[PDB]
């Protein structure tokens, strides 16, 4: 049984991707962009009112297995889109003018593993040569300053970069999709947890992006919009500058492909519950995050390129 106010297992999320598409055929279409290491279909939802030459926003959740609130947020975004389209001015305009490529769970194998064996699992579930240690960090596997300082060369480590850039089927599937739809994608959004932080490029090196001033102002305003609902405090800035060196990230790779609006959203909380954020907080966390996501969407729509 699926619920937007509860954490749902992969079988429930997969069934939901099929049901939400069939219940809303004029707003949602579903495709499989590839398969995981264990052979699970990587589903992608195209959310928006169909039309010609439409710009798009790409959003992924569940790159990291244990970050259950991120998987919950992608489902909440789709929930909001189908519930408020035709009922709220902004969401109506967004779905008419833009398409949202929502990837509810990127690291499906890791997500199944958090439900079955280890709640605190982070990486993929792929095998590594010369060791029994499992998985690669997908957010250290993209081809953007790949496997430099901030990523580990050790397969037993949580930040393992992989055997090569895009060695993971999941990373290659996401990268292939963006490369194939690059002319349409205007924004990249990666949903994670926890720290209450909005990251923008660069994370693979200590360097500021070309549009640093613009991204600083946009993140500042998105953080401000998020706080209006419950007073939740978010920090923001370039990845390497305000968080840590994290090379081979999807956001930096997307930015270097020409997607100048690229953000990583680290959701609730600040360490009290960490990855084990209670189900009672899903509603509040998702509703406030919606305000930041809608602010960025509105900005992108007013600054098309
Ligand atoms: C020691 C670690 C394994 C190492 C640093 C903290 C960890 C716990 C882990 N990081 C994590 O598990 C989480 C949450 C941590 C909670 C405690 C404070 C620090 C964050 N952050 C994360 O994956 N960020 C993304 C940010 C991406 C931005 C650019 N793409 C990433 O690293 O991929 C990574
Ligand atoms: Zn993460
Ligand atoms: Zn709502
Ligand atoms: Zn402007």
């Amino acid at each position: 049984g699926h619920s937007y106010e509860k954490y749902n297992n992969w079988e429930t999320i997969e069934a939901w991707t099929k049901q939400v598409t069939s219940e809303n055929p004029d707003l949602i279409s579903r495709t499989a962009i590839g398969t995981t290491f264990l052979g699970n279909n990587i589903y992608l939802l195209k959310v928006g009112k169909p039309g010609p030459n439409k710009p798009a926003i790409f959003m992924d959740c569940g790159i990291h297995a244990r970050e259950w609130i991120s998987h919950a947020f992608c489902q909440w975004f789709v929930r909001e889109a189908v519930l408020t389209y035709g009922y709220e001015s902004h969401m109506t305009e967004f779905l008419n003018k833009l398409d949202f490529y929502v990837l509810p769970v990127l690291n499906i194998d890791g997500y199944i593993y958090t439900w079955t064996k280890n709640r605190m699992w982070r990486k993929t579930r792929s095998t590594n040569a010369g060791t029994t240690c499992i998985g690669t960090d997908p957010n250290r596997n993209f081809d953007a300053g790949w496997c430099t300082t901030g990523a580990s060369t050790d397969p037993c480590d949580e930040t393992y970069c992989g055997s090569a850039a895009e060695s993971e089927k999941e990373t290659k599937a996401l990268a292939d999709f963006i490369r194939n739809n690059l002319s349409s994608i205007k924004a990249y959004l990666s949903i994670h947890s926890y720290s209450q932080h909005i990251v923008y490029p660069y994370s693979y090196d200590y360097k500021l992006p070309e549009n640093n001033a613009e991204l600083n102002n946009l993140a500042k305003a998105a953080v401000k919009e998020l706080a209006t609902l419950y007073g939740t405090k978010y920090t923001y800035g370039p990845g390497a500058t305000t968080l840590y060196l994290a090379p081979g990230g999807g956001d930096d790779w997307a930015y270097d492909q020409g997607i100048k609006y690229s953000f990583t959203f680290e959701l609730r909380d600040k360490g009290r519950y960490g990855f084990i954020l209670p189900e009672s907080q899903i509603q509040a966390t998702c509703e406030e995050t919606m305000l930041a996501i809608k602010y960025v969407t509105n900005y992108v729509l007013g600054h098309l390129y």
